[PDB]
């Protein structure tokens, strides 16, 4: 699946990193979510050609995910900081400046970290159901199971009223079972569950570029009150709340997602 | 001022009502806010030609305001219900069906009341810094003074970073001093202050058409947490929060206001 995009690879301080790209113009980098089997292609395949009309659009696979190196977790610590440095490494590796940058969930954690840690690379940031204020306790109070049904339950949970295709289910399911990424995933989520996916309101308010904050009203992973807290904690932030929408705005409402982001990026 | 628009008049169950209009297409009705000297023209003059490219755009003066009858408050009770029935009366008087409808503040109170009371007239509703959940106590806990400065202070209060022209100031100031509307205004605000501008969460959630909810993050009259409560109380509602923006979204960010509403109305 997804062979309409040419897989490319580049080295990011010794992490070999898979990415796809499409279109021409100013660079836009998309960061996928941190669910099991997640990667760039499957997260953003529907948005890619809409965005490619206006921008040079790039989705990469985060360390531990997709077809990017998933270093052995016996010697690699799967911390937010590693994700964050990988992204910065990636953006630099392609020689990109002044990017537009969008992150879903843990990918939002990561986009946010790069924006704070390396603002000179990033002109605009979009946080979309982004885990940027989820504490260990926040994860506690919220609350995989193997198989093709288990994956179908995941998807029905992260979405409001969206029926995935069989090809999509099977791609994600197979993906969740790749053994290197399954290990990296178990580490990634273990660390997240104990340390949370979290920046302080002070750090959030320290973001230096324009920011748009997106959220589905029915999202159960990053509930809408958390999205609101981000709109309110980040002074310059625009907020847009989608109704009848779970944790995958970009998949559940792809046209509206691309319209709002492209408008915010100044391409309409 | 505002003579680029042709003043028209029509009778609304014995209330003679001023309105302007422009463009061709599906009908869009705009409802001004309830500040002193407020009317359609001064509220919406900047948005009118943008909207007129796509729709038949109509701004009217609410009972007690502008150049619409301001019946003597010794015999006329200036209740939300009167505003609400006037609007319904107006929409029917021009023979309009399936309108798009936008209300600022008390005009939002009024648009909301018409949507609840006469849903068959209204295809889409936009509530923009709308007083639809402001209780007497809410007004208490928030907290005119005559002159051209007093009006300049009003405007600097309802806006974040907006410098009105001298012509605008003088038009509003003169307007606030018209004696029939000054009386109707004192009644209007007296009733509002004691009864509030308020529908219950149950009523709010009972709205039957699509709804977009707009708010400026810095609005001091209808604070942003009230705007959020409306996004959350109205299940189908889209929410958009503007940064660096007070209580007059349509004036402070006219292009973004027209873009979001026109997109929501399906004219882009």
């Amino acid at each position: 699946m997804f062979e309409q995009f040419e897989s490319k690879f580049i080295d990011c301080d010794g992490i070999r990193t898979h990415y796809i790209e499409m279109g021409e113009g100013d660079p836009l980098v998309l960061v996928h979510g941190g669910g099991a089997g997640a990667d760039g292609r499957s997260n953003f395949a529907d948005n890619f050609p809409i965005f490619a009309r206006h921008m040079r659009v790039i989705a990469y696979d985060m360390v531990g995910f997709g077809q990017t190196d998933a270093p052995d977790p016996a010697g690699f610590a799967y911390t937010q900081a590693a994700r964050t440095d990988h992204l910065i490494s990636f953006i630099k590796a392609l020689g990109l400046s002044k990017i537009c940058l969008i992150g879903n969930a843990m990918g939002g954690t990561t986009a946010c970290g790069a924006a704070l840690k390396a603002p000179e690379l990033i002109d605009r940031l979009v946080l979309m159901g982004a885990a940027v204020n989820i504490s260990p306790d926040d994860m506690v109070a919220n609350r995989y199971d193997g198989s093709e049904e288990g994956m179908r339950k995941i998807i029905a949970a992260l979405t409001h009223s969206y029926q995935p295709t069989d090809d999509i289910v099977h791609y994600r399911h197979e993906a969740s079972l790749r053994p290197t990424t399954t290990a990296a995933y178990k580490a990634t989520m273990g660390w997240a569950k104990q340390n949370g996916l979290y920046y302080s309101p002070e750090q959030l308010a320290s973001l230096t570029m324009p920011v748009l904050v997106l959220g589905g009203k029915n999202d159960v992973m990053v509930p809408v009150r958390k999205v609101i807290d981000q709109i309110l904690a980040i002074p310059q932030a625009i907020g847009h709340v989608f109704p009848n929408c779970g944790h995958w705005v970009m998949i559940e409402y792809p046209e509206e997602f691309c319209t709002q982001t492209l408008h915010f990026f100044g391409k309409l």
